[PDB]
C-alpha cells in the first residue's frame, strides 16, 4: 500500500478505567508498526496499538464495555469484533474511517478467554496483517481451582504469511507461528508474536508451583495442539468457562479463535518447552520456554 | 466421465413415512446433477437427490431405517452410510449398481447430529463430489435447554475441489468451503453448498430469541471452528448427544464429519455473520448470514 | 545421512521388569530401521526399537519409571519424552549419545493413553523419521464402563513424509498417513504404521461385543477425525482420563500427540473399517479393517 510506505507508528499505550461498578471506558488505537516477528524479518503490521497481537484486555463477567477506536491508518478503515461481547455486529462492529474514531458499546456477560479482532472485510486480511487479540472476562465466583494456583501468565497464538499477500492467507502455509505472552501484573513480560522472544527470555516460574496459563488460538487459519513439556494439565477450562472442566490431559486441541484456561505443575528445576504439537508449526517458530528455578528468579 | 457428459438430472424430491411406531421407510436416489457453487462456476456433482449436501433426514431416538437407494447414475456405482446407525458395513452399506435399487434396514439408537455420505470406494472420490448430507436423530427426552429455544435451523459445512480431480482431493487446498442450510418445517430455507445463498437471503430471527442451530461438518477434508459473530454459545450438546453438555463457548471445534447442537442468544438487531474461524476457508465461501429484525420478518 | 547408507538394524525386543509395588525399569533403543511403509516403499526408520510408531508401554498410574535409552544410532544423538511423566525436561529429556546408554527416573501419575517421542532438536525431524509411540498408564480405579468391555486394542495415527526431508516436514502434504496396532496380551497383532496390514489382516471380534480401542494420534502434524464405520462410540474418555466422559460420538477429534479410551458395540457379522474422516488422510494410507464374526475368530 503506498500510503504505508516508510510508515512506522510508535506503539501507543492501551487506556482503560472503570466509570461504574458494571461499566469500563477502553480505548485503543488502529496503527501501522514495525514488528520484528523472526530474526532479521520485519512484518509492517496492522495492530491495535502498536502490538501484534493486541494489547490485553480484563474486565469483569457481567461488565459493560464503553469502547473507542481511533484509527491512525492513512487509507485502511478497520473495526473491532470482540468476542466476549453480545452485539448487532452490522451496528456495533462497524468500521472506523481513516483518522477518525468511533465509540460502541456492548456487554460481557460470560467469563472466560476470548479472541478479539478486527471484523472489516476481508476479515482474513486484516486479522493475518495482525489485527487480532485477547479479551479476558474473569469468572464472578471464580475456578474451583482458583486456590491450588501460584502463578499465571497469558500466552497467545498466531500465524504470519507472505506480506499483505491474500492468494498466500488464503491457499498458503504459515510462513511464522508464534507464541506471544501478555502481561497480567506488573513485571510480567509483554511481547509479541515472533520466533525468538519466549526461547531467549523464557516465563518464570519455581518448583513445585502450580501454574495457570490463560491461552488462546487467534490464528487466522491453523488449529492448535497445545502442550507443555515434562507435565500433564491437572485442570483445564474450555474457553475459560468453569463449567468445561477437564481433568490430566496431555495436550488441549484449541480452535482458530479458540481458548482456554489450563493448570499444571512443574515439580523439578529445569527449562520446560511449551509447544503447539502441531509440530511443523512449532518447527516455524510455535515454541516458547518456561524456566523453573529453586527461588522463581534467574 | 463420457457417461456423464450433458447429464443433469432434475432433483428427485426425498421420500419418507413412518410405517410403525419405531419404523421408518426412506427412498433416495443417487444423481447427476449440476449445481452453481459460486457465482458463474458449475458443478456436475456427484448426489442424493439431486441436492449436495442431499437433503435431511429426521428420524426419531429408537427408529429402524428401511432405506431405499435408487442409482440414477449411468455407470459408477452408489451405496449409503449414516453415522446414525449400527450396522454391518460389508452387508448394509454396499454399492447399488447403476439404473438398480437397494434396501438396507438398521436401527437408529443414539440421539445427535449425524453425517450421511456414499461408502463407495474410494469414498474420497464419492464424498467430494457431492453425497453427502446430515441425519437427526431426535432425543427420547429432548435436551434439558428445549423449553428456552425459540427457533431452530440447520446448517452444515462442506468443501468443494477441483473437478472430480483425484490428485486435488488428496493434495490440494479445497477451491471453496461453503455453507448450506435443509428445512426442518415449512417456510424453512432449503439451499445447496454454495459461497453465497446465505449471504444474499439470510436467516431469519427476532430481537430477544434464542437460536438453537443443528451443525456437522461434512468435510471431506477439513475441520471446522464454528463461530456466530456478535454472541456466545449459551449451551452446546457435542455430535448432538445431550450428555455431552457445554456452555459459554466462542467457538465450537468440529472434527471431519463432526456434529453439535449449538444455542445462543441474540440481543440486538442487525446481521449476524455466521463462519467457520479458519478465516482462509471463510474467505473463500464459509460465511452464512443471520438477519435479525423487531419481528422476525424481512 | 552418509553413516545410515546401509544400515539396517534388526529389530530389538523391549525389556520390561517390575522392580517394586510402584516402581518399574523400561530399556530401549534407538536404531535405524528398514520398514515397508507402503507396497515398494521402504523408509529407513528413525526408531524405538526397530518399530514405528515404537513398541508399546503400559505402566500402572502412580508408577515411577527407571528408563534407559541405548543409542544405536552411528551418529545421531535421541532422546526420550514420555507425556505421561512429571519430569525437568532440561535434565530428563536429554540427548543421548551414538553407542551410549542413559539412562532417568520420573513417576506417571495420571491415567490415560500418552504419545512418547524423541525430544532432540529438530524435534519434528526425529518424530517425522519415525521416532514416537504410545505409553498407556492404567488407571488405579479402572473405568466406569471396566465391566461392559468384552476386548480392547491398541491403535495408533501417524504421517510419513518424503524421507527426511525437512522442507517437506515443515511445509508439505503427507504422502501417507497410516494406522498400526500394538499388542496388548499374547496373540494380538503388533505392526507398524503402514497403508496395508490391517486392511490385509484385520483385527478380529465376535458379533454383539463392545470393544475398547486405546488410541492416540501422534502426528507429526495433523489432527485426527476418529471414526469407526457401522457403529457409534458408547462412551469415549478423552486422553484416557475417566473423568473426561463423552457418550453417543460418532467422530473423536484429536489433536496433534492426542488420545482417547473409546467403545463401541458391533451388532452384526462383517468387516467394519476403521478411519480418519479427513478422507485425504483416509484414502492416502488411514483405513483399518475391524472384521465380525459369530466366533471372533477367522
Ligand atoms: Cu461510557
Ligand atoms: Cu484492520
Ligand atoms: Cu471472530
Ligand atoms: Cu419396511
Ligand atoms: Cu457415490
Ligand atoms: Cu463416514
Ligand atoms: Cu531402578
Ligand atoms: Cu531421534
Ligand atoms: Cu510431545
Amino acid at each position: 500500500i503506498a500510503a504505508h510506505k516508510g510508515v512506522n507508528q510508535a506503539p501507543v499505550p492501551l487506556k482503560m478505567e472503570r466509570v461504574g461498578p458494571h461499566d469500563v471506558h477502553i480505548e485503543m488505537t488502529a496503527q501501522i508498526t514495525d514488528i520484528e516477528i523472526d530474526k532479521g524479518k520485519i512484518y509492517k503490521a496492522w495492530t491495535f496499538n502498536g502490538q501484534a497481537p493486541g494489547p490485553l484486555v480484563v474486565v469483569n463477567e457481567g461488565d459493560t464495555i464503553h469502547f473507542t477506536l481511533k484509527n491512525m491508518d492513512p487509507v485502511v478503515p478497520h473495526s473491532m469484533d470482540f468476542h466476549a461481547v453480545h452485539a448487532s455486529p452490522s451496528k456495533d462492529f462497524i468500521d472506523v474511517m481513516p483518522n477518525k474514531s468511533g465509540t460502541f458499546t456492548y456487554p460481557a456477560n460470560k467469563p472466560g478467554v476470548f479472541m478479539y479482532h478486527a471484523g472489516t472485510k476481508p476479515v482474513l486480511q486484516h486479522i493475518a496483517n495482525g489485527m487480532h487479540g485477547v479479551i479476558i472476562v474473569k469468572p464472578k465466583n471464580g475456578y474451583p481451582t482458583d486456590k491450588e494456583v501460584d502463578r499465571e501468565y497469558v500466552l497467545i497464538q498466531n500465524e504470519w504469511y507472505k506480506y499483505n499477500d491474500m492468494n498466500d492467507f488464503q491457499n498458503g502455509v504459515p510462513s511464522y507461528v508464534v507464541f506471544s505472552s501478555k502481561a497480567l501484573k506488573p513485571g510480567d513480560p509483554n511481547t509479541n508474536g515472533d520466533t525468538f522472544t519466549l526461547k531467549e527470555k523464557p516465563l518464570l516460574a519455581k518448583v513445585g508451583e502450580k501454574i495457570r496459563l490463560y491461552i488462546n488460538n487467534v490464528g487466522p487459519n491453523e488449529v492448535s495442539s497445545f502442550h507443555v513439556v515434562g507435565t500433564v494439565f491437572d485442570d483445564v477450562y474450555l474457553d475459560g468457562n468453569p463449567n468445561n472442566h477437564l481433568q490430566g490431559m496431555q495436550t488441549v486441541m484449541l480452535p482458530a479463535s479458540g481458548g482456554a484456561v489450563v493448570e499444571f505443575t512443574v515439580t523439578r528445576p529445569g527449562t520446560y518447552p511449551i509447544v503447539t504439537h502441531q509440530f511443523n508449526h512449532a518447527q516455524k517458530g510455535a515454541v516458547a520456554m518456561l524456566k523453573v528455578t529453586e527461588t522463581g528468579e534467574d
